[PDB]
């Protein structure tokens, strides 16, 4: 990964994370830790150069995906809970965590997403508590 502290960080915990490069035409994915590959089912070349959307699918609320997107355009760090596909078709609740990594000028140069496999009790509670405000 582009060697920031915090990816050095979150790879000592074997975290699921991704790093996108928002330079290239639809913010693809240019990093990718073993356990977003573990978790997702996805070979590292089947990831590189497209945009994480692909992990989205019919019962993927796109209410959750406009929260990201707005989050993103309004340089706010962004969490949502939604449910993701694997490459073999099982679904998954994704707690998604995304960051600006940002230079001394404050401009973006990537962008860092964390991902959470959470129970469906635990997403439905979230969702739930979101709605609140
Ligand atoms: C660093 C990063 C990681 C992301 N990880 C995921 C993910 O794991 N699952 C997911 O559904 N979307 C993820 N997204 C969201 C999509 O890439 C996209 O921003 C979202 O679908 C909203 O944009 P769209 O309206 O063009 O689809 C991530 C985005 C970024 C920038």
């Amino acid at each position: 990964a582009m060697d920031y502290s915090l990816v050095k960080a979150l790879q000592t915990a074997q975290q699921n994370f991704v790093i996108s490069d928002p330079s290239i035409p639809d913010n693809p994915i240019v990093y990718a830790s073993q356990g977003f590959l573990t978790l997702t089912g996805y070979a590292l070349s089947e990831v590189l150069g497209r945009n994480c959307r692909f992990l989205q699918g019919p019962e993927t609320d796109p209410k959750a995906v406009e929260k990201v997107r707005k989050g993103l355009e309004r340089g706010e760090d962004t969490t949502v809970v939604l449910l993701n596909y694997r490459k073999d078709g099982s679904t998954f609740w994704n707690q998604l965590f995304i960051a600006a990594l940002r230079d001394g000028e404050g401009n973006v140069v990537n962008y860092l997403g964390v991902q959470c496999k959470v129970s469906e009790d635990y997403a439905k509670a979230f969702l739930k508590n979101e709605e609140n405000e």
